[PDB]
Formats: C-alpha cells, structure tokens, sequence
C-alpha cells in the first residue's frame, strides 16, 4: 500500500543548527539550556529556555522573511538543510503536483500578535501595524511561509496538536505517500521562543522554577526532583519519499516508516491519561515484526506526564523495555517542534549506531521500575526506534522508523 | 476503498445558530453582517463583521469553557449539534477508538495571547494570567477543548490552512475513513470575532472600508465596486462517517463526499495564482462521473481574488459552467471556519433542493460576463455540488458532494 521512508533531513535547535552539531551535542550529552534574562525580565518565575544560538540575520531573503515570525524562520532553514541533505534540486521537487509540504507550529506567533495589538493600540493604528502581520501570526504562518517560497504545488497545510504537532505532521505526510496522492512531502515545524508565550506556560506552573541557577540541570527528566519542562524553540523538517522514487533516484535513506500511531484521551484537558498513549504507541508498533531496540519518550521533566508515560511503557512492554533517554532532559521543549527535532534524533541515533543519555538524573524515580533507562551514551546497533509525542487536549503521536532491508 | 459519507452536521454563523436558521436565511438571501462599535472603537477603517449573534453564557459546563476559547465555543456547540442530528448516542461515539475528530481555526485567539501579554505587564503579573490561557491560545484549541469534553478515543488533530482550515479538516476525516483508520471522524472549525485578529486584516487592506453606513451591502462577490471582504466568526462542524457503519445503523445520509482536493500554489503569498486552484478543483472532480449542478464559490469580495476564481472555474468547465453563488456575499469570511460552513451550506441547498443568491450584485463585473452566477433563490434539483475554499500561503481545498441513490 506504498512505503514510506525519509530521505534528508534538516534540523535547527538549542543543541545545533545543523545535524553535525546536534550529532555532537547528543553524543557528549550537552545541555541546550541557558538562564534567559528576557524571561526573568518579563517577570517570570522560569528563567531558563533552550534557545537558538544563530544570528539568522541575513540568511533568508528580504522579500521572503518579511512575511514570517521565528518559526517559519527555525523552520525554513531546516527545509533548505534537509533538501540540500536529500540531494534533490528545484526541477525534482520545484512546481511538482506530487511534492508537498505539511509543517505547523504549536502556538502560530503570540509574538507578532501582541506586537500587532501592541502597535494597533499606538497613535499610529494601521500604519503601525503593517500589512505583514497576518502570515506571521497565523497558525498556518509554517506551512504557508515555505511553501510559497519553495514553490511546492502539491499538498499545503499544517497540522497542528500543541506539543506532537511536527509528530502528525510527519505521521500525515505518510498517509499522502501510502494513498498514492504524493511522491514526496517536506513534513515538520517550527516554534518561536519569547516570553509572550512562555508567560502562559508559567502561569499554569508547568515551567520548572526551581532551577535558575543551574540551567543546564533544570530540564531533568525522571528525576525524582523535577519541577516542570524547559521551554525550548527551534525548527526541523524531513524528507518523506515513497520507496520506488527514492530507490529510483539513489536517494540516501535513513530509515522507513513502518509505524504511525495517532490517539486521543477523551480525559483531561492538560495532563496525559496514559491508556491513550498505551493505545498510541500499540497502534504505531502494529504490524512491524522487528522489537522496538530505542525508544526518545516525551519525557517532558514533569511530575505527572513523566510518571504517567513510564506506566504506559510499562504496560506496552513491560519487562522486554527498549533503552530509553529523554532527549528533553538536555534540549528543552520545542512543543511544537519537538515532534520532528525529536524524530531526527532518533534517526541519527538509528543512523550512527548509539543511543543518546537521558541527563540530570540524579535520583531516579520509583515509578521507573524495569524499565531501560540508559543514562550514559551508548554505542549500540539500532534497527528498529520509537519516539512518542504528548500534546495538552489528550492528543497523541507515535512514531515507528526502521533500516530499510 | 472506503466510502465517506456525511450523516449529521451543526453550525452557529452570523446567519444562524442552527440547520433551520440558516436554511431560512439562505431561502431568502438573508444577510448576516452588522455594525460593529468594537472595530470603529479599536481604530479600524472597517467597522462591519458577520457576528455571531447568541450570548453563549452557560450553554457549556464551566468545568469545560474555562479552558476554551470562542472559536472552540461555536466549534463546541456545533458539534453537540451534529451529533444529535446524526441521531449518536454517548456509547455509540464515546471513548471509542474508531472514532474520531479534526477541526481547527485560522489563528486560534488572538484575544487571549494578547490578553496574557497585557496582563503579564501589569501589576498582578502572572497572577492575572490564570492557568486557562494556554488551551485557549494554542492552535489547536479547537480540536483539543473538543476531543476531551466528548470522550474522543481515535484521531485528535487540527489543521491550519487560514482560509481553507476547515475544508481541509473535512478532507483529511474522509482519508481516514479511505484507509479504513477510523468509521466516524467529526469535522470542523471555529473562529473568533475580535478586533485584535481583525486590524491585521485591515493593515493588509483586505477588509471592506467603503460601506460602513450600509452593513448588509459591504459583502458584494463579483460586484464591480466590491473592496474587501467582511470578517465573521462562529463554528461548524459535520460528521464524517464510513459508508457501511452509516447505512448499517440506519443513519440519515446527506451526501457522499465523492472529490476531495488539496493543492499549493507556490506563487504568492497573499493572492491567489488561479492555477493552483485550478489544479486543485480538476483533482476533486477526478473519478466523478456526475456534472456539478451548484459551485459554493471561494468569492471572498476582494478585487483580485474574486477575478481569479472566476478565471480558475472558466478553465476547469469551459463552456459547461454550472451554477455560481457566493454565500459569503450574506455571511462574511469565517477564516477557518468558512469551509465546513460552505460546505454546510451547500449540504442544505443539496438536501433542500434550492439555490442560494449571490446578494449585492449591483452590476457584475466585466470578468463574469459569461457564468450562470444566481442572483435569486433559484429551486433546483441539484445532485452533485462542488464548494471552493482558498486562503493565504497559497493553500487549496476543494470538496464535492454527491446525493445518494
Ligand atoms: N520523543
Ligand atoms: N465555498
């Protein structure tokens, strides 16, 4: 029913601008976070953020960045590393009904749109606003900014499920392969960083506070002493291609699709349930006969959330666990981006042979029992990786990537 | 391969909070558009939109609202709609599996990330902000205060394509039902109604400016004098169900969704190119052995976009041009509310047999010349209708539904 497999990938995050330093980053186990003074400025209680170290200034055309925010930014780049990565030129993919592009943010722009309403409320109305505003702080502001640009002419949309958008972005790009409609689809996100928005998180408590002193630690999840996520921002995006294409073109291929799991709690509103992620990650591993060797849980570095996973992947498995990290531990939470950033870590774990260390544990927590949760960086064989994607409103991505024969 | 069906529907719009209201107004060309003090107070050059006219205090448990947002309210209150006209008990969808949702909205609220950046300024800080504004501004805060209320256990996911959002989440529900995922997938959308969205649009100069003192007369699609569109909230929502599980359990059917089409025009980013939707209609009305009776065009009531639809129709037809009205030219622009609510509308005209008018033509533009575009409650015995619906970021969706035997 047509086959899936991801042929480039591009990748901008706390830990790397590109795939060779969060290779890097990954493989010494190094911390993306650092203390963020807008954050304690606007008055926060977190202080901490996985920030971008990149000055974008210039990299994008003036006629083309005009119209996007930070996300379509993280995001863009990442399209150009993974086509330029995927080997393919503007004739392969360029003004080509079979190539599309499903990428989203979880939070479209709250920073453009503050600054819209900010400049809407000056003298100056209108005029201070521009006419800019409306693709930056759009939730569809990712998929519409690179598609135009790139001149994609197939499919053109984004999904959006707060913290596992970039998850079913990829997870829909592969039902467009399977039904025949597309040969390839650019399939991830982008999610900007500002106290705009992190305010919001705070608010609710979900940001760790305890921390602000030793960033690099606050993220620390299953330790018994976690406090709440970091919140990171960034962008990635890979190249879904049916398998005959891409055999057809030597294309380089990381690994296939064998497993797509989407689910819903139908509980509450911001905590997981846990039997929708058993659900999820079941539904993922359906069908592949290879065991699930890694598996980069959500393991955002809450109480609650952290917990409630370990018992689901208690209950999909039980004694036969995978290693597990929590890749989080050392970016943060790109929430909408940490779909696809987190499925490119777990290619390029799948790809280089090793499993990357779930950091800042130092004191496990009890609801962690059999479980194997590698805590240093481990040179292993990987053939078959699992990363699952938890997102507020009990909304669920399970992702199932595998060598190709 | 599967077949999709739709078997109940609900909608709130500025022209009815309910099937009947709204087959009235449109019987009758009824216009949904009203002065608004809030626009002419906030600085705007356009002070008309299409409100949705209900005070929704209390229709929802304050247990749920306080975490939605007013497009997750008309999207909410149309659902508990659909589900009761498509005759669906609790068990019968509840915490099921095979049972799903995808709706979305066009910018999620920008009144509320505006409302926690202000109060962040203020003197109470995060105290003000509250814990609700996270799943109240998020981008998929429509499918997420949806999912979790009704016990959904299968899909869970919006979709974002600005104008186009719900016609796409329409689309995506029958793939799932095509790849045999899911039996029943509720599908949708919501909007808000709320300057801070607004002025964006009307910094952009894409909103009617002219006609402030005669309301009902701004929306004017294929009008030489038209100058903008009117923006209007409210929600919809329809319910998407396999063709076997609809007929089994005596289901009241209104159409098959027969075409689906979703395509990018990778041209411009605010203005439609017409060739992508030209492309995108020629994909929905592939294997479509019936003519279209009735095209529910786009026709937002803006000088270019309105030129290329007609342009876009007149290549996909030729001399076969089947009849034309633009509904928007009563209700306004929903954003990402308006596909499942045209497609609503065209459902009624499909099961009611009759034309809706394309109201305010007061002299066709030169560019229609040659189209059956109605301008008066025409009944008719349609069969099988088509519904466009494009947006910013060059995003194209297309759906036709088909009466059944
Ligand atoms: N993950
Ligand atoms: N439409």
């Amino acid at each position: 029913m047509k086959r899936a497999v991801i042929t480039g990938l591009g990748i901008v995050s706390s830990i790397g601008n590109n795939q060779q330093e969060v290779l890097a980053s990954l493989r010494e186990g190094r911390s993306g976070i650092t203390f963020s003074q807008e954050l304690k400025d606007s008055g926060m209680r977190s202080h901490v953020w996985g920030n971008v170290k990149l000055d974008t200034t210039g990299l994008i055309d003036r006629k083309v960045v005009r119209f996007m925010s930070d996300a379509s930014i993280y995001a863009f780049l990442s399209m150009e590393q993974a086509i330029a990565d995927a080997g393919l030129s503007p004739e392969a993919y360029q003004n080509n009904p079979r190539v599309g592009l499903i990428a989203g943010s979880g939070g479209g722009s709250p920073r453009f749109q503050v600054f819209g309403a900010d400049a809407m409320r000056g003298p100056r109305g209108l005029k201070a606003v521009g006419p800019y505003v409306v693709t930056k702080a759009m939730a569809s502001g990712v998929s519409a900014c690179l598609a135009t640009p790139f001149k994609i002419h197939g499919v053109n949309y984004s999904i959006s499920s707060a913290c596992a958008t970039s998850a079913h972005c990829i997870g829909n790009a592969v039902e467009q392969i399977q039904l025949g409609k597309q040969d390839i689809v650019f399939a991830g996100g982008g999610e900007e960083l500002c106290w705009e928005m992190a305010c919001e998180f705070d608010a609710m408590g979900a940001l760790s506070t305890k921390y602000n002193d030793t960033p690099e630690k606050a993220s620390r999840t299953y330790d018994a002493h976690r406090d709440g996520f970091v919140i990171a921002g960034g962008g990635g995006m890979v190249v879904v291609e049916e398998l005959e294409h891409a055999l057809a073109r030597g294309a380089h291929i990381y690994a296939e699709i064998v497993g797509y799991g989407a689910t819903s709690d139908g509980a509450d509103m911001v905590a997981p349930s846990g039997e929708g992620a058993v659900r999820c990650m079941k539904m993922a591993m359906h069908g592949v006969d290879t065991p699930i060797d890694y598996l980069n849980s959500e393991g955002t570095s809450t109480p609650v959330g952290d917990v409630k996973e370990l018992a689901a992947i208690r209950e999909v498995f039980g004694d036969k666990s995978p290693a597990i990290s929590a890749t989080k531990a050392m970016t943060g939470h790109s929430l909408g981006a940490a779909g696809v950033q987190e499925a490119i870590y777990s290619l390029l774990m799948l790809e280089h042979g090793f499993i990357a260390p779930s950091i800042n544990i130092e004191e496990l927590d009890e609801q962690a029992a059999g479980l194997n949760i590698v805590t240093e960086t481990t040179d292993r064989e990987l053939t078959t990786v699992m990363s699952n994607s938890f997102g507020f409103g009990g909304t669920n991505a399970t992702l199932v990537m595998r060598k190709l024969k």
